[PDB]
């Protein structure tokens, strides 16, 4: 069902993976689970969205996220400071600066 903005807007055209069959219309590649968006040429117009998260500052691709705890931070700890905390990539930061949710649209 329609992801929520940020899982779309957060992500770089040129890393979108398709999702939806050629020629999906705009709501049934929402309804589908995925990201609809017209404005970028070249790329995919209905791909598939970020994993979420509990707050959608979190949300961004791996590869934004800068460090905000240390090897081993408490997932209470690293909230303390105001951080995101995600432990299901392995070899990033879990502890991790959110993103004021404001970028995000459709």
């Amino acid at each position: 069902q329609k992801p929520a903005a940020c899982r779309c807007s957060r992500q770089d055209p040129k890393n979108r993976v398709n999702c939806g069959f050629p020629g999906i219309t705009s709501d049934q590649c929402f309804t589908s689970g995925c990201c609809f968006d017209s404005q970028v040429p070249g790329v995919p117009w209905c791909f598939k969205p970020l994993p979420a998260q509990e707050s959608e500052e979190c949300v961004m691709q791996v590869s934004a996220r800068k460090n905000c705890g240390y090897p081993g931070i408490s997932p209470e700890d690293c909230a303390a400071r105001n951080c995101c905390f995600s432990d299901t990539i392995p070899e990033v930061p879990w502890c991790f600066f959110p993103m004021s949710v404001e970028d995000c649209h459709y």
